[PDB]
């Protein structure tokens, strides 16, 4: 009844995030699809671009994939999720690049270390709520209202 597309090149992290989102409990029935890239080879309510700040390939793949997304998706139905930004080991230039990306496509930029169980759990809560909003399940709040 609410469907999210996770786009990212790290299968394992996408899977653990998906599992985190599916972890109990949710009033709506959540479906998760994963893609390594866009364009894809089903109704999709929310797209989350998971960007690995330690991987230049991740950045490039996000940048390229974005070109295939219809503009109506950026009306609150796209979120960026940067991983590695809280770590001193990450490249600052990449972080700036993704901040500029999220700004350009006027979409939220969220940060999480997906390798940390608790942090990923909380982020999954946030994303479940955003997904429900985008799917029209939250009274008085549409994807349009997410725009800020």
């Amino acid at each position: 009844t609410a469907t999210i597309l996770l786009v990212g090149t790290e299968d394992a992290l996408l899977q653990q995030l998906a599992d985190s989102m599916l972890k109990e409990d949710c009033a709506s029935e959540l479906k998760v699809h994963l893609a390594k890239s866009l364009p894809l080879p089903p109704r999709i309510d929310l797209i989350v671009f998971v960007v690995n700040l330690h991987s230049k390939y991740s950045l490039q793949n996000t940048e390229e994939s974005l070109r295939h997304v219809d503009a109506s998706f950026f009306l609150g139905k796209v979120c960026f999720l940067a991983t590695g930004a809280g770590r001193e080991s990450h490249c600052s230039i990449h972080r700036h690049t993704v901040v500029k990306l999220a700004h350009t496509y006027q979409s939220p930029l969220l940060y999480c270390d997906l390798e940390v169980e608790g942090f990923r759990a909380t982020m999954a809560q946030r994303l479940v709520r955003v997904l429900q909003i985008c799917a029209g399940h939250v009274p008085g709040v549409s994807a349009l209202n997410l725009l800020s």
